């Protein structure tokens, strides 16, 4: 039997999730199971659980971010720089290797956009506004990004069958840790204003590890060793969303934990 929208609510009742809710969920669609109405019915379920006055907040990304394209270069190379397409918030679609899922969330009416093209944010609710703005290049999930302002509204993560990797809020922690050895990088992101297409490089912190021994492809970084560890030593509301296990964790938590965990092991 395929969940209905309500099974779903309940359960995320049942796992802590209330009205007015702030809430950053990782989903794994396959361990979810099928659903009455497909993936919308998760969506349809996230919006009543957190009710009229709670918020979404989700990693979207872009589905063709030159990242690997650009990453290392001063200025884009002229093959990618005279035909790349312009990030457009209203139309360009998510990152599908985060979740299938998210599509769906930046389709949905109202669902607001964050302006960075490779670090794109979507928030529904009264928030969503207050949640996507600003967020430059320079500072995809450090201090001043969408994930920031999360953090200090007391956001939850829902990890629906996510793995520990998943945490998109640990970015913060390695963006904010006083640690030696920090990886940077440098990539170009073509944005629209005022119409027109225009490149723009940045610098900002590796989101594909913070040090080069969380930089291996085989690779646990450090959000996997941190939520690991995270998840070992604290109690976390554990249940069940459809038929994959899920997990609501405290965002300001974790993060912190984060922090701490990164400067105990790398002097400063
Ligand atoms: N390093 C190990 C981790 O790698 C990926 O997670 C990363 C993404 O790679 C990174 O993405 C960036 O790098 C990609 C590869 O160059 C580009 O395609 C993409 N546009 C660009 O946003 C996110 N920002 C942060 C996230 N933790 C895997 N999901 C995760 O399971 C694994 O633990
Ligand atoms: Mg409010």
């Amino acid at each position: 039997t395929p969940w209905s929208k309500s099974e779903l609510v309940r359960q995320l009742r049942d796992l802590g999730v209330r009205s007015g809710d702030m809430v950053m969920p990782h989903v794994s669609l396959r361990a979810v199971g099928p659903l009455a109405d497909g993936p919308q019915t998760l969506v349809d379920a996230l919006i009543e659980a957190v009710g009229p006055t709670g918020n979404i907040l989700a990693f979207v990304s872009w589905r063709d971010s030159p990242y690997e394209q650009t990453l290392g270069h001063d200025a884009p190379p002229a093959a990618i720089a005279q035909s790349w397409p312009a990030f457009d918030p209203d139309h360009a679609p998510a990152y599908p290797g985060f979740g299938a899922i998210n599509e769906f969330i930046r389709t949905y009416p109202g669902c607001r956009r964050s302006a960075h093209p490779d670090a794109s944010m979507a928030a529904i609710g009264p928030d969503a506004a207050w949640l996507v703005a600003p967020h430059e290049m320079g500072a995809a999930y450090g201090p001043r990004s969408p994930i920031a302002r999360f953090l200090a509204h007391a956001g939850k993560i829902l990890s629906i069958g996510a793995g520990p990797d998943a945490v998109t809020a640990l970015h913060y922690a390695e963006a904010v840790a006083r640690i030696e050895g920090k990886r940077r990088v440098t990539y170009s992101m073509p944005l629209l204003r005022e119409g027109k297409r225009v490149w723009v490089t940045t610098s900002d912190w590796d989101s594909n590890g913070i040090l080069d021994e969380y930089a291996a492809p085989d690779g646990p970084d450090a959000v996997e060793r941190i939520a690991r560890d995270y998840l070992a030593r604290t109690r976390v509301a554990q249940g069940p969303v459809g038929g994959a296990q899920s997990r609501l964790i405290d965002a300001a938590d974790i993060v912190s934990f984060g922090i701490e965990w990164l400067e105990a092991r790398h002097a400063a």
